[PDB]
């Protein structure tokens, strides 16, 4: 039998101080006043009593909404502390009003008035507060060791964490960005970059970082679109402290605010700026014209080069025309190359007329590269990660060039290759060349990014290869073990290559042999067993070790299983998983790298393609007043927004019955 | 588990051998009833050692023979045939028994398509339902797993590494 | 400019008659009451106006819900057609009360008070219109061929659709099966197997009668819920017009009525009637205790058959020791087949020990099998799907005996079988012998749903099997119009086998040749073609006609990607997307399925092991009154579940008001 | 030390282990030689 009972006993009550702590309760204004000035009279009951539900007078009349018993308890010298803060967080105006003009506590000892309305993100409770002269603490840098930070995260941890958190909570408020800032476009850029920093070094308390960064965009993105004519859109766009908002908004990744309809609409009416109808068009006419401008790129460039201004010299101009003319330059140095593979016997033979042409673009390539590291700066420059790919490429090709010149200076006899060594500079300059052709021909991939069904299928597969690259390291753990347990049991048998068929050691022989003999071959068998390419008598061995030879093939089993039916099939439910999620941004995604590769041809540099490459204060008043407008529209529609529901309002019975009740009495 | 990035992965495979585990069981005796049933058929013309072109008898040599001449060696062709590691020509006597051959080839068809087209493609379906499920907690169940692993770091037993600890 | 008019226009208003229906609209009862008098004396008005928005004054006090205003018009002679389907359908018992005591219109013709009040579902109305003798149609048989039926489907189809569809959900009640019913749980399952039926017929209406037949199966579990006492249970589930309503629910297939917990609890009682503290014991004295039953099944037969009434004998008629006697013998009968593969030179040898042993086995196996058929039925027989396998087993057994024998009594000779025929009825025993234990090999799987683990994941397995058989139309439909093109192609070249290097033709030899010169080979090759067995180099001819070499590689590249890339990969997601949906009633269909297996143990007949085989008002009176409280339960419980929804009651305020305003007055 | 962290561990309750500040008291338990591996650069925690 289980003996129920009180643990923690509170303080007893039913007293006079309980009987009119229950009459403000009931409300009743002519009892509560009746009761109290006769206990006040009498001078013996408090009003720092509490109920068993943790509730008082004030906090009951902070509930109830009562502003007549609300103004005769706040009269009669009731407790006061912390009631602005009940009442500014049970949001009512007149009440805050009321207790503006005048133990327990479920509120941190460091909110403040305007922390707490900042958290709530009510307009007019904060406008009413920020009226007055209120301030908020200033959070250090993000890897602050002063003396004052490292002493207060001494004494308590958890309380610095929770003032931390809370400051950035009331600084990330949208309507205390409309009201206090110049700005409040790149203020949100600037809060939303410094929450998501945050998130990453507070790893304990990531999800409230990282839904205040995407509030802030929100915010920033909402603020955007409440524009209603193309000069305030052009002005905001515009507006510096051509494009700069949006350079900067591109900068600090505000996907939202880039790939808005109105910003999306404009970019495109400056990317098509020769052509006025190709919006209206067919698909046929379009192809033609494609090829047509494609075409006549050389002479295009020649005509600049030689008139700059001049009906011809201005065509290139246009952000379309220079990006088929760079287009159809790659293609034309991609054909040469394919060309090129279409006197073998001599050494170190001079360049042929291939190489002859292929070297000017070669030569432009890497001069335009050298020039944009120069300009954007090394950050800049390793954040694409395609520039990786073009240094390589561009690297392999200068270590080609200088092979070739050494083999040439060098050697001069006619020997054949059956002859030839292994590490012969000419054999190492072919290798390093049809590397240098792979890496050109896959550099072609980044051009999907223009079209409109290929976009979000490669944005797609560029998030996949990071699910891609995580599997890979357990896959790596799991060979290397196989292959030292492998080479382990069968590196006593190793033969050499004299005693085989043909004299041939290894697997890419028709007598597969010496598979385990070595780390190296073991490593590579193991590598080539995912495809079937292996066969099954590799694991045998000349004498008659049976076994062994079990040992072995129980050891190629476990690995085949564990390599094909287990790891294999786990990668494909993870990248179902992932691209379940990624689907759902794809059109934002696309439209943010469609938005950077047009940017990235709007200036005015590098106008040639590469084979020829070688040889103020009106604004910012109109920027405010725009600001202004942009404000108050929004204010309005998050009023509405916040109208929008509990559509089944009250009240308005209880004041017109308390109106038809005064005119009857 | 000590990793930010590796551990719900870890994680997450620990939780799918357990469907792993449980898909062996009918892979068991699906391969348990073929083998039977093949070796049953075959073990009429069991051929020894010395006849063999490289005296190798097996299917671990080039000459690849008596693939279901005895029951272990007949579980060893099945779970090998998985693969394609096996050929064709197995399915083959030296007597010219047309019918035994086809009913050897039909049999050996049946098992492929059952163990390949149906059964591997029921694993995969039962891996996604289950990751899908498996995706929620992954946070929860790395962090539990890393206070395991950093509070058993925290006794004063043991200080010092195995080479010294003896 | 798009002249905006009315293209179909009503009749005009505003005169006194509109007068008074904005008066009634407004709703004050002396203004209302006065109008209308005057109106009457001056007769000049009528009744027949409509708003625009298409109510009348009647509907409006429908809608508004004003019990005065209801009787004052009622009272005054308005029009009362359809007034009373309004009333009902509006659910409001006063004013249905009112209406029963006394154009356009949005209702069906064929609508009726009592059947809007049953698709409704409201049992105060229900039972208040019911007290009348009011009754329903029938609709007729589902294939009926009637004249009436054949002429009235031929006036108006649609009308009769709507008619049948309309009968039907009114019947489906809940309410109206919980009176007027003896039996409503029999009624419900008869019910829904008709809905079930109804379904397939009615191609185009499907959902609706789905959902009817689920809502029968639901109101029928609900109602099972309601009991309360093991008593009540076992009457419900033993009352018959043991366990008949128990066989009668897996009967109609009411997998949510017998996957009941209470109702499982029950039948684990009954399963596990040797052994009560089954439920609480280790892992390893169960499986020590189902070794030490299992091991001696042919003592236990063996007691059993000697004295039925011991303390032995008895042992084994408990479902669970049943159970595992007949596992035991299963297992011991593979045991011998597979011992039995473990001279070889003659023609037709006589059977060994080890088919000695067998034999009495297979003779057991055939005679249960017909007992049962005998018992079952055809239907039953065929509805298990196993009885399939098991008579293809048996007859593939029998074939094998005939041919043993016949074998044994024709040759009697000594010949080697490199020159025995390749019709030998020696080898096609042992094929068939082959095959047969291959099947029976295979029919162990069905133990699987005894499992706590592998049941839901067989019962999946087999839900899927569909989607397979279905697939596989698709791949023969192009298997065989590759393999009609590629052997139109290729059988000019037709070689003999003795050109061959090994005298050996076809695609199961080392050198693989004429692979597409027969339309078999051709069929043979493109099948093992799936799994990468076929090598490329069969696509040749002896002679040089490189033209017919390129076409048949490319329709054989062709047939590959069809195959492999696209379908393969089609039929994955489809297994996925079906699995999705398939695991939500897993527990539900292996409940099911476990139920069945228990039940299909408690019968008296075929206790032995294959072996050893061949060698009445009260009860009525008492479920009338347990039906009587779980109807009264369930009414309760149905009332509260529509009182849960809509707390925010109202009136109670008008009511008040109404009350004192009166004592005021 | 720790004791209702190690029943809390024995009792697998993982909501109660995750929560925020009672990693954040192991974090710092972890780290105890190093107070600022928080703010530190990949490299310099590789070196
Ligand atoms: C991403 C990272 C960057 C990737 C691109 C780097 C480009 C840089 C290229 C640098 C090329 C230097 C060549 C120097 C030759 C010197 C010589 O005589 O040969 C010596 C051996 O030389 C070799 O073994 C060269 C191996 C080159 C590997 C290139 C990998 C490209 C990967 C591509 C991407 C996958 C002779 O040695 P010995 O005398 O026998 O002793
Ligand atoms: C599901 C459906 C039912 C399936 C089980 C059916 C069982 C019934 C079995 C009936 C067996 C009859 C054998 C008769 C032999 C007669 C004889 O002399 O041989 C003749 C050929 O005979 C053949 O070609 C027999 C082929 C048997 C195929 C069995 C398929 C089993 C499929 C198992 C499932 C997959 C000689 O012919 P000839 O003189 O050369 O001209
Ligand atoms: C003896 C040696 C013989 C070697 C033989 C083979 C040589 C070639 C090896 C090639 C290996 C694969 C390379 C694939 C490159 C193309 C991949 C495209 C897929 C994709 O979308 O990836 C984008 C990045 O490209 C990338 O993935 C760029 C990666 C650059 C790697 C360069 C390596 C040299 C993602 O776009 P994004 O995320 O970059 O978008 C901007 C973010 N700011
Ligand atoms: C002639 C014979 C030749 C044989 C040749 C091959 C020999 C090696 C065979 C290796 C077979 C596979 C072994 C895999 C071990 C690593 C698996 C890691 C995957 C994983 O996360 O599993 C954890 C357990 O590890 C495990 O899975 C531990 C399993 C230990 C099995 C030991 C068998 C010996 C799960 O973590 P958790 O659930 O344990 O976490 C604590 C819960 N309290
Ligand atoms: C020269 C010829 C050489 C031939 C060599 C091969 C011979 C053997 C061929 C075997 C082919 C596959 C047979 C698979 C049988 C087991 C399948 C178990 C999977 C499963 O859950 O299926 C259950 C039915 O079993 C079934 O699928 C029963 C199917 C019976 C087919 C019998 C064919 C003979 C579903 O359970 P359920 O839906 O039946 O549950 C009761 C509903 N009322
Ligand atoms: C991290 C990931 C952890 C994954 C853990 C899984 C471990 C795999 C366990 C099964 C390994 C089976 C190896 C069998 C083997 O090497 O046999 C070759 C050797 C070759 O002589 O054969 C045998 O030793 C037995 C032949 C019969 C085997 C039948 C198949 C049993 C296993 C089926 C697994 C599913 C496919
Ligand atoms: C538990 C899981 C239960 C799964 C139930 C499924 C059963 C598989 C049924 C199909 C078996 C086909 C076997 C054919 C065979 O062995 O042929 C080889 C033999 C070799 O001589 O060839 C034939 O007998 C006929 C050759 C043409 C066959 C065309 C393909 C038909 C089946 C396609 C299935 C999908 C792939
Ligand atoms: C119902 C389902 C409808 C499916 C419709 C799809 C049709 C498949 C279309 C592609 C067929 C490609 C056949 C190529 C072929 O036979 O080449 C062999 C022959 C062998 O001589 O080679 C060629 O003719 C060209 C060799 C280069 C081919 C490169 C690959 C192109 C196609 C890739 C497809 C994806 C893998
Ligand atoms: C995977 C292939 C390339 C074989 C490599 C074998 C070893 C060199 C690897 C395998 C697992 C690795 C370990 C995996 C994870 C960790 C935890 C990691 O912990 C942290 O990073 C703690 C700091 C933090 O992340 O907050 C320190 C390195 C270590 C021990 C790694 C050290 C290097 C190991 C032993
Ligand atoms: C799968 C491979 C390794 C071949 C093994 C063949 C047989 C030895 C297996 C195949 C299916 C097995 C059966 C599958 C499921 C069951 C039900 C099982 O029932 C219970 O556990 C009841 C108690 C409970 O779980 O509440 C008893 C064992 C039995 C008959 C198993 C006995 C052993 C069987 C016949
Ligand atoms: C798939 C493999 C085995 C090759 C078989 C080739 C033909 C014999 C098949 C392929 C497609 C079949 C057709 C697919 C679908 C239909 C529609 C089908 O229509 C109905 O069943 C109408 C009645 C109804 O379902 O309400 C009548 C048979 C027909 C023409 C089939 C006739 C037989 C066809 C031509
Ligand atoms: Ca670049
Ligand atoms: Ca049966
Ligand atoms: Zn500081
Ligand atoms: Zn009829």
């Amino acid at each position: 039998r289980i003996p129920l009972q009180i643990v923690r006993a509170e303080t007893e009550l039913s007293a006079e101080e309980k009987a009119f702590l229950n009459a403000v309760e009931k409300g009743d204004y002519a009892t509560v006043k009746q009761a109290l000035q006769e206990a006040e009279i009498y001078y013996n009951v408090n009003i720092n009593c509490m109920d068993p539900l943790g509730r008082s007078a004030l906090l009951i009349a902070i509930e109830n909404e009562n502003l007549e018993i609300m103004e005769l308890l706040l009269n009669h010298s009731v407790y006061v502390g912390d009631a602005l803060l009940y009442a500014i967080r049970k949001e009512v105006v007149g009440a805050v009003e009321l207790l503006l003009s005048y133990q327990f506590s479920e509120f941190t000892p460091d909110i403040t008035p305007i922390m707490l309305a900042a958290h709530t993100n009510n307009y007019e409770i904060i406008k009413l507060l920020v009226q007055k002269r209120v301030t908020i603490p200033r959070p250090h840098q993000i890897r602050c060791n002063c003396v004052e930070c490292v002493s207060s995260s001494e004494v308590d941890s958890l309380r610095h964490s929770r003032s931390r958190l809370n400051i950035y909570k009331a600084l990330a408020s949208p309507s205390l960005i409309a009201l206090s800032s110049e700005d409040p476009i790149l203020t949100a850029f600037r809060l939303g970059w410094e929450l998501k920093e945050l998130s990453k070094v507070e790893n304990e308390f990531k999800a409230e970082y990282e839904e205040l960064s995407q509030q802030c965009k929100l915010f920033a993105k909402d603020l955007l679109d409440q524009a209603r004519s193309s000069r305030e859109l052009e002005i905001i766009l515009n507006h510096r402290d051509d494009l700069a908002k949006l350079k900067v908004a591109i900068k600090y990744h505000q996907k939202e605010f880039v790939a808005q309809p109105n910003c999306q609409q404009l970019l495109a009416t400056l990317w098509y700026d020769g052509f006025p109808g190709w919006r209206r068009k067919h698909w046929v006419v379009k192809l033609l014209t494609c090829m047509t401008i494609g075409f006549l790129f050389p002479m295009l460039s020649i005509a600049y080069l030689i008139s700059p201004r001049s009906n011809l010299g201005l065509f290139i101009k246009k952000p379309f025309i220079k990006f088929i003319c760079h287009t159809a330059s790659y293609l034309t140095f991609l054909f040469m190359l394919l060309l090129a593979s279409q006197d073998l016997h001599v050494q170190g033979p001079p360049p042929t007329v291939v190489e002859w042409m292929i070297l000017p673009w070669v030569l432009g390539f890497i001069w335009g590269e050298i020039k944009e590291m120069w300009d954007g700066g090394f950050t800049e420059y390793i954040h694409d990660w395609w520039n990786l790919m073009d240094f390589a490429m561009n690297s392999l090709y200068l270590a080609t060039i200088s092979l070739k010149i050494v083999a040439y200076v060098k050697y001069n006899g006619s020997r054949p290759r059956e002859e030839w060594e292994m590490w012969h500079p000419t054999l190492i300059a072919e290798a390093l060349f049809a590397i240098s052709n792979i890496l050109s021909s896959l550099r072609l991939i980044s051009l999907f990014t223009a079209n409109s069904h290929l976009g979000p299928l490669q944005i797609s597969l560029g998030r996949m290869l990071l699910d891609i690259l995580k599997f890979l390291f357990i896959y790596c753990l799991v060979l290397l073990a196989f292959a030292n347990g492998l080479n382990q049991l069968y590196f006593y048998y190793e033969t050499r290559a004299i005693d085989e068929p043909n004299n041939c050691k290894g697997i890419r022989c028709e007598k597969q042999n010496n598979a385990f003999s070595t780390l190296f071959e073991t490593l590579q068998s193991l590598f080539w067993s995912v495809f079937g390419l292996l066969n099954l008598y590799v694991t045998n061995v000349k004498a008659r070790h049976e076994f062994t030879e079990f040992v072995g093939a129980t050891m190629f089993g476990t690995y085949n299983v564990i390599s094909l039916v287990v790891l294999l099939n786990m990668l494909i439910a993870m990248m179902n998983n992932s691209y379940q999620l990624i689907a759902d941004h794809a059109d934002i995604e696309w439209k943010f790298a469609r938005t950077k590769l047009w940017m990235s041809y709007f200036d005015e540099g590098g106008t040639l393609p590469p084979p020829f490459n070688i040889i103020s204060l009106i604004q910012n008043q109109h920027y405010q007043e725009v600001i202004r407008n942009l404000v108050k529209r929004y204010v309005a529609a998050m009023i509405r927004n916040s109208k929008t529901h509990e559509g089944l309002t009250e009240e308005n019975f209880k004041e017109l019955k308390q109106d038809i009740s005064s005119f009857r009495y």
